[PDB]
């Protein structure tokens, strides 16, 4: 267990949020502000609790030591201030002080920027920490690597905390992964079965079903000897698959829709698994086989979403992700989904408000299905004992 932020006395006290505001930003301005109104509840949660709140966050990937105005937290200081409705200082020297008030909240520049910051230095951990008399970790979407801003401040502030949204997000995660309700179906799409394959193995003991999409479903389709054409899979991996089709049951695609090519005269056509061409490239499932998988998963209890089934920003490939979209957006399951694939898959198809829970962890979302210790969730644990 974690402490929790809400549970906590904030009153006058500083309190060092880290949240995820790492958003597109074009010419200083931001573009898409999901993440931002997602951690706007923990930013007005603090202050309610009469807290001097200081935000801290990531953008891009800078070079650490120099600053680099396109990497600047500035555009989204702007957006805060009007969020807000009051002035959201971006402070850019703070490591040796800064002057919060009770009351007030600053956002801290880019951590990035800090020396220390990607290797977890120790030095740059206790002058994070010195700030502030409680550090809340909001920030799910980068829990799963080990820096200054998400795991080193936590071993050295006088208290360690989750955010609600972190909070929110553990317990989704934990529904579905921890004895979800059976029968449980996942749906794994990527390029590579080796690219995913432990998230294939931990989804393969807890899930009763697993549909697979793009090149993991034409491993699997070849490892069950069906012809693939001129689709990537991965001959060093047909034996796992097998061993995971034997573990769980991995429905193949009855029908396939294939094209010889991109192009203005490029016909998508449906075939049957067995009648796909060498010159074919599988680009999405069938009608029919979106129509059986669909009600595969109407009667699902849980539902684990990682993955659309075809090349669906083209709409003649699209078919089977949509298919699949309203299936999991109608079915009465705890459905939760992650990936910046599937997002946008949500976002295309309109079922955002369908699906229980929707994770922007992306890389730490597959950690965490994966099984594999989250350092920014260990760090607060050891925090939380007596």
């Amino acid at each position: 267990t974690v402490l929790k932020m809400t549970d906590l006395d904030l009153q006058g006290k500083r309190v060092l949020i880290r949240e995820d505001l790492n958003v597109p930003v074009k010419d200083g301005v931001v573009t898409s502000d999901a993440r931002i109104l997602a951690s706007l509840p923990t930013i007005k949660l603090a202050l309610e609790k009469g807290a001097a709140v200081m935000v801290c966050s990531h953008l891009g990937r800078p070079t650490e030591g120099e600053f680099s105005a396109e990497n600047s937290l500035k555009p989204v200081a702007d957006y805060l201030s009007k969020a807000l409705g009051r002035e959201v200082p971006l402070v850019s020297d703070y490591l040796n002080g800064v002057d919060v008030k009770a009351g007030d909240i600053v956002l801290f520049e880019n951590v990035r920027f800090n020396k220390g910051e990607k290797k977890n230095a120790d030095e740059l951990a206790k002058q994070y920490a010195a700030l502030c008399d409680v550090f809340v970790m909001d920030a799910f979407g980068t829990a799963h690597r080990a820096e200054g801003s998400t795991h080193g401040v936590a071993k050295f502030a006088k208290v360690a905390a989750a955010g609600p949204l972190l909070a929110a997000e553990l317990d989704a995660l934990g529904k579905a992964l921890g004895a979800p309700a059976k029968p449980m179906a996942a749906i794994v799409a990527g390029s590579k079965v080796s690219t995913k394959l432990d998230v294939l193995n931990s989804l393969s003991q807890i899930c009763d079903l697993l549909i697979v999409g793009g090149g993991i479903a034409d491993t699997f389709l070849a490892a069950a000897g069906h012809p693939v054409g001129k689709s990537l899979y991965e001959p060093d991996l047909l034996d796992t698959a097998r061993a995971i089709a034997a573990k769980v049951n991995v429905p193949l695609p009855t029908d396939v829709v294939v094209a010889k090519e991109f192009a203005e005269s490029a016909e998508a056509t449906v075939k049957l698994i067995a009648d796909v061409a060498a010159d074919d490239m599988i680009l999405d499932i069938g009608p029919q086989t979106a129509e059986h998988f669909a009600q595969l998963l109407k009667t699902s209890k849980t539902i684990l979403w990682n993955g659309p089934v075809g090349v669906f920003e083209f709409d003649q490939f699209g078919n089977g992700t949509k298919v699949l979209a309203k299936a999991i957006a109608d079915s009465a399951a705890f459905s939760i989904a992650g990936g910046g694939d599937t997002l946008a898959a949500i976002d295309k198809y309109g079922v955002a408000d369908q699906i229980s829970y929707i994770s922007t962890g992306g890389g730490a979302f597959l950690e965490f299905v994966e099984g594999k210790v989250l350092p920014a969730v260990e760090v607060l644990e050891s925090r939380a004992k007596a």
